[PDB]
């Protein structure tokens, strides 16, 4: 029932660690202000789940122990801060100079700094291997099935990006496809609908001491349709914490 | 403000443009906890914006209102609710996500969707305000609410177009090719607000229908025009002398808007 | 009787369909593409209706001999008399439209007798979607109604001749989208933004609806204009396209109308 | 034998793409032809089967003869050769009226309509007769014009064969495979015995979980069954795999088959490991 305290400069992407929280399962509550930290416990305490809040600019130190200090013994509390400039310019000194001066108390005594960077929170809190590693790889009905798949699902009966002739050279990873595909809804049905089928069996795939298993995604070419689902499904289980990888048979000069 | 919707009905935007406002934006508080967070802000001195969805939803409503019933006097008590067209949001979900992580497996997304709107009609029933994001686009949304950051007054008020039309005006109605009343000099010096002028237009079909028509229209963009921040909604009939025609209509149009629990005014600018 | 057979010809993309619709506008029954052959029978089938027609001759439609033409075009009823136009427009322009210069020119070649016993022929090679419809229209008068739709900002004030005026200021902004601001509602992205809005539609449409309510009725007494002011803030983006689109709405109508923008001039 | 020719219907409500249709169809060699009275359809077909091409021909709210029976009567009257196919397009109400351009009227030749929303319901219920005869539907809902262009273009207007074929993993995967579910992680059966025999069927029968994962993927399958069943595609070949092809992936086939044959679909069986 751990207490993640997330902290780190405006920018740093800390509301993209509380979303990784939030997957996790913890109950995140952003830019909440520290003294009623203890009644968010008390209230959460009960549904005996872990919670996850955030400390920015918008979120004196006497308080701030006070409040951390005064909380239940249930939940155990722990300190996560974020921290470059040309990169956090990118994801927004007079700013920061009032910023830099506000990150001290908490920093200088951070658990973490942290200064790829999606999943790198995974690696975080444990996880890793002797777990089952997801492998979800696009290929095009006419090379052949790859030899080592466990299931294909055929996706060649959803709206097609050769309709939008400026979209044929590009790949399922560019993102013109990603908007084509993403605007109609059977494709929003098949990624939930495939991954809700595939979670009714993946505990139980997960037994003995399955090595790998390989979902293969199919379209006629394996470029546009097959290697954006495939990508879209692998990235739903990286949000549910498992090890995942995905391949692109036919965009690798195959 | 409180901000509520479905998964995917624009939420995320709305905090962010109330907070580049200047409130105090808290995602995911807990209700009970709602009143605790107003005390502190109080000796701040600003307002504050909370969000409310599936995840927040207590699924029991008394524990909203009961949060309500303690609730500081304080500037902010309203609500913001936000929805769309169930496909249109299918679309604006980014399949990489589960959308509830912290409830049960939902057995479709068109399911989920529904069930979302359904355990959130209470919120919904007593709101303040519907936004269909439907058409919105990402930055449209931002405007929308910086742009929109008491009820409105009907004026119904008669004139004669050889004065000019009146300067407040918003819609303006030309009833120079009704039937004329002229034509019985009897009722030459008489005006639209004594009873011979009213018999003798109510006895011609074509002036109901004018007003039966004109209310129609009026009322297929009053509920949009309500939503604005308009103090005064200004219709004004015009005849030529100001005197016989528009001082009646006016007045039936007054009458009708009155009868559906509106707020109205009646001024005829000739007859002052 | 003495109901119409307009026979609209000539080369692929020389804008038939356009008078085509045009005629549809009028109230013509118009079918493209039909054989020559069975001319006759489709008026047989309207003449219960007392409609017009219309029907389009083309390369695909053309029959290999005359005579049949004749033949067809004789055993119409005398109900229908047969009128014939033709439209022939640049050899550079159709290929523009339609998006082989010599198999244009055997459409040319394929299409002479039509071009022959033609009523009347219209160039289309400088002529847009507008100026051809006034241009059918005009063909089938003057001293009328004449209904004036003008743009307008309320914050610069009420047209002095306006008879009815509309407030818009309630539908979806364009100067939200930042990129729009400096665009006006003639621009096309203006347009694209407010067609995308239904409350647009039915505005435009509804709002239409009423006038025609009463326009019989104001066309009476000789008057000589009817002003239409539509109203936004600024006179530039919602009410510009607005009323140009009102105003092109009653042109199908076949009124003689102008628009104006107050505010854009 | 006979030679025969086709007759594609084109219908659907004003905005529905119809227009993008016939350019489609024009282009693919049809003689089409727009706004053609119903009565006279017998007349002109008779007229082109002598040139021996296909026609097309649109349908909409100005030809519905509001008597649906003088419809039939054309159909059931239609020379020989020419066979019937009906194509009907059609798109969400709100979808539609940002579709239609405000310049011209929308039923031009009937009574106005009381609402936009009105004239577009009127004309869908207009088009029940034939939305509820046609042989596909298509819905524009989601389409560009260009897209829509090329969706008619590259499909062609087959009944549909589904194939439930079981296999061993270890011989390699049905190269005709379209879709595979891996069942290796069901309860286990006997050893001799073949998956058709009661005892193995027996066994799996036992274990419930085997009846969830019957159920939760041809469930799963019935949601693209639709889209794939109006696809051009002759075979749909769904392959079910264990370790040896002789026990699980066998019993799992044959129930597949069993449930879409009782749903009165084309089906076959066929086990890779029973035929060596």
């Amino acid at each position: 029932m751990v207490l993640m305290i997330v902290s780190g400069r405006s920018g740093s992407g800390k509301s993209v660690a509380l979303r990784a929280l939030e997957d996790m399962g913890f109950y995140c509550v952003d830019n909440l202000p520290v003294v009623l930290l203890p009644d968010l416990a008390r209230t959460l305490a009960d549904r005996e789940i872990s919670a996850a809040v955030s400390i920015d600019v918008r979120n004196s130190p006497e308080i701030f122990e006070q409040a951390m200090s005064n909380l239940p013994d249930a939940f155990s509390p722990q300190l996560l801060f974020l921290d470059d400039r040309n990169t956090l310019i990118r994801r927004y000194e007079s700013a920061i100079d009032k910023e830099s001066d506000l990150l001290e108390p908490l920093r200088s005594r951070a658990d973490l700094i942290v200064d790829e960077l999606a999943e790198m929170l995974r690696t975080r809190l444990l996880g890793k291997e002797r777990e089952l590693t997801m492998v979800f790889e696009s290929f095009g009905f006419k090379h052949g099935i790859p030899i080592d798949a466990d299931y294909v699902f055929d996706v060649r009966f959803l709206p097609n990006p050769h309709w939008d002739p400026k979209l044929r050279p590009m790949t399922g990873l560019d993102k013109p496809v990603a908007a084509f595909l993403d605007r109609h809804t059977e494709v929003h049905n098949f990624i939930y609908q495939t991954r809700s089928y595939l979670e009714l069996w993946l505990p139980m795939l997960e037994t003995n001491n399955r090595s790998y298993l390989t979902v293969a995604i199919g379209c006629t070419g394996g470029k546009h349709r097959s290697v954006y689902i495939a990508e879209q499904l692998a990235d739903y289980f990286r949000s549910r914490g498992k090890n995942v990888q995905s391949r692109h048979r036919t965009l690798e000069k195959r």
